[PDB]
């Protein structure tokens, strides 16, 4: 039944930690493969108060850049704050200059979420206007660089989609009356010049208030089209929190687009009230789009309950703080691309193995239900990854998570979409991060290498942290990498082959 | 993956038998249990044309009556017609006189759905306001009952429900503007006095649509709750003409204080879908928990029951379930409890569930289900439960009939709390819903037997069969077999002896 998690070792995810000089070799046990060579780079905060000033949300910490280095079965660890301009301002003046999502002290270019790739340089990111360059191999802050002065968005998210030619695709709100523009940056050309400076909006999507955009925090794409989901989290001494607000009528909206004829597609795609951080999958299956996601069922916003104040409560505590949460739950739902009037009233989804619906009504709106492909009390799947460099935007079967409960990591966990069956890892105690995959090279099969999750693990004796390594294929242990210091909550990043 | 039935065997279920004069002995296989003694009694459409002129409708044909008894390790089977005035005409006249759910040809009294104990006797019934009084021993027709003489309601489900001490609830839609009415039919007293000529209305709800009740089949009832599911399929010739379906509205819930006889104004609101069969219903702390089967979507499902389509090879019939309204078993939890300081929160606060119901700003109170279980056209009905002992009360275990495209080709048991299931199928072999019967000396919920109606028809084999499985894990008991065809049964008992 339950787990559960008195010691409060969780409360170490949220606490302050220095920077290292330079490298530190981690202590392995077991055996790592001698395949897996580069680095796994990962972004969180870091400094959760400057001074006696608190950060008070879990997204306001200062960005700290995190890197595992794989070489011949050897492994170090090395971290760097990114230097923004909210660090360094909060560094010379002593105090919180910046506004953060969820503090009062000018934008934040706070890059605690994300790193992506953009032709030869990388990036750090927050969900701004702002992205920050950074060196991969030494972790040195580069430069700055505003989306603004580039394209018509008001922010990109922290999740855009990378083409396997290294085009990539984002999506921002905009003064389109509000709407929100796809962003495309191209891949590196002959001249070599920046990408960032030959981005273009490709297509907008239309807005359900004209004054009012949804929280976007992801997307989905595939070789032919973009779907986006408009939830009904809006955004209207204030912080960015303060903006928001919950919808109680409009349920979501689901949005295509025609990526190539760069085109928006007029069929209103309905269902109900749920936030969505993360997109698991989508992929396109005869006339019909399939869109995986993990969702928190209600009109809540689910970042109500992440505070800091309330993530570092005792465990019986944090269980009655999330009583009254939306509760999460991995669903399918599938849009048909063909509507006809001849189907009025029935339901269009044709597809031999699925139990999602989606039921054409005389006012043209398509009404869609889920199929559910995962479900736990308080239990959520989260944090998906998948072998996306050659299932991202196709045909797939399994996806990795991090499982939280009552909003705390403790698990890890693997699905297969077809057969809704699991695997999972866990260790008392111990309080992972999200599973990324990586293939072995000459793998064939989908899951045929490793995922890697940054695990934290606080006790007398133990060391405080490692680098947990597992095998695809069932999540048994294959390796872990001890390190001798704490390491905080870090949200997404890659693995950089090498 | 995907079980298929070229060869088409599941016609017979909808063709017609000749009903017997007296009971047959059947072929045992495997063991009879000892403790197994009574008649299982069950309804079906046994006639499917009156000579040259069809009934079009899986729910048409004219009732037949079915009874396996058992005693001492041996089975008999026995069957006939019911002498409606259905029937009784039909046959006077040799031609279809009154109209049928999905026939035109004075409303129906074609009793082809279930059978009820009331204080010392047994009712056939449809969905009308027509109940036919008959003998559970020799299956002889007693007497037509008109529930119009005795309270105000223009029919009644097959599916009422029956308390312990045998008090009977069941519901209808009235004329109140439109309403629904709860009827309860006392036990039988000390004067032996007929326990209908005491029914009485005990509460009413209200209806969405002023001049269209949606069509109910059955509803939910708990020691202190009544519990009614208002659909988008809605009233609004043959039966089946007046149909339609309400697209904006989705599904209202609503709740009643049973012990108060009380309406309680909590506007419970969700997403479209087709409701047949409520499974079970339970109080639990502060909630109400309403586990469902259901089906996605707004289109009647009942369209999809003609004969000529039920009746049509494998390959079509699983063409012409391209569009159905897909079938999903689902766990809604109603807050009994209302406080305005959580609106726009969820109020669901049970440990053990992902069910959620958010209290909205206009006092509506959206909710969304745990999924128990859901396979593509594969859909979990005609459950049932161990329901004198947990009818209304926290449980376990549900058992159901498996409908692939439409056609009953398996049987089912769901633990509820851990969605665990057990199958119990056999090639070329089309079962009925599954009837619970406790062990006398049972510790556990699930300790027992389930009868199911099996036909089987082929080369070199019994054309049907009376299958007993043990409930704990589905695994074969034994067969009754026999010589004829049965064909499709709905709904029925056990009647211990
Ligand atoms: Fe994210
Ligand atoms: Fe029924």
């Amino acid at each position: 039944s339950q787990v559960e998690h008195p010691a409060g070792g969780y409360k170490k995810l949220f606490e302050t930690v220095e920077e290292l000089s330079s490298p530190l070799t981690a202590h392995v046990t077991g055996r790592i493969p001698l395949w897996l060579t580069g680095s796994l780079l990962r972004c969180g905060p870091g400094l959760f108060e400057v001074g006696s000033e608190p950060f008070y949300h879990l997204f306001d910490g200062q960005a700290l850049l995190h890197k595992f280095d794989f070489k011949e079965g050897h492994v170090t660890y090395h971290r760097r704050f990114i230097r923004t301009d909210a660090y360094v301002r909060a560094m010379t003046e002593k105090r919180i200059v910046i506004t953060e999502f969820g503090t009062c002290a000018e934008v934040t270019d706070n890059a605690l979420v994300n790193i992506y790739p953009v032709g030869e340089d990388y990036y750090a990111c927050t969900e701004t206007n702002f992205i920050t360059k950074v060196n991969p191999e030494t972790l040195e802050t580069i430069k700055q660089v505003d989306l603004c002065n580039y394209v018509s968005v008001n922010g990109a998210t922290a999740h855009p989609h990378i083409e396997n030619d290294g085009t990539v695709y984002n999506i921002g709100n905009c003064f389109g009356s509000i709407a929100y523009n796809i962003v495309k940056i191209p891949p590196l050309q002959a001249d070599k010049e920046d990408p960032i400076s030959k981005s273009e909006i490709v297509v907008q999507f239309p807005c359900s208030d004209r004054f009012k955009p949804s929280y976007v925090h992801s997307f989905g794409l595939t070789p032919n089209y973009i779907v986006f989901v408009e939830t009904p989290v809006k955004i209207n001494g204030a912080n960015y929190m303060d903006c928001f607000e919950s919808n109680e009528t409009m349920g979501v909206w689901l949005h295509i687009a025609d990526k190539k004829r760069k085109k928006y597609i007029n069929n209103k795609y309905r269902t109900s009230p749920f936030n969505l951080f993360h997109h698991i999958n989508t992929y396109e299956d005869h006339e019909f789009l399939i869109v995986d996601l993990c969702c928190w069922k209600g009109f809540e916003f689910v970042y109500n309950y992440l505070y800091l104040a309330n993530l570092r409560e005792n465990w019986e505590e944090v269980k009655k703080n999330a009583r009254k949460a939306p509760q999460p739950e991995v669903r399918r739902y599938v849009l048909p691309l063909n509507i006809d009037k001849a189907d009025t009233g029935k339901n269009l989804v044709t597809l031999p193995n699925t139990t999602a619906t989606a039921i054409l009504c005389s006012d043209e709106t398509i009404w869609l239900e889920p199929e559910v492909l995962f479900s736990g009390p308080r239990q959520a799947f989260e944090f998906p990854q998948i072998n996306y460099q050659k299932y991202g935007g196709k045909p797939y079967t399994y996806a990795y998570g991090l499982g939280l409960n009552h909003f705390v990591p403790d698990r890890l966990c693997k699905l297969n979409v077809k057969t809704k069956e699991t695997w999972v890892w866990q260790e008392p105690d111990s309080y992972p991060s999200e599973p990324i995959f990586v293939s072995h090279p000459d793998a064939l099969e989908e899951d045929d290498g490793v995922v890697l999750s940054v695990v934290v693990s606080p006790g007398a004796g133990q060391k405080p942290a490692y680098l947990l390594i597992l095998n695809a294929k069932d999540l048994s242990e294959v390796a872990r990498a001890e390190v001798e210091i704490n390491i905080p909550v870090t949200f997404h990043g890659l693995f950089k082959k090498s």
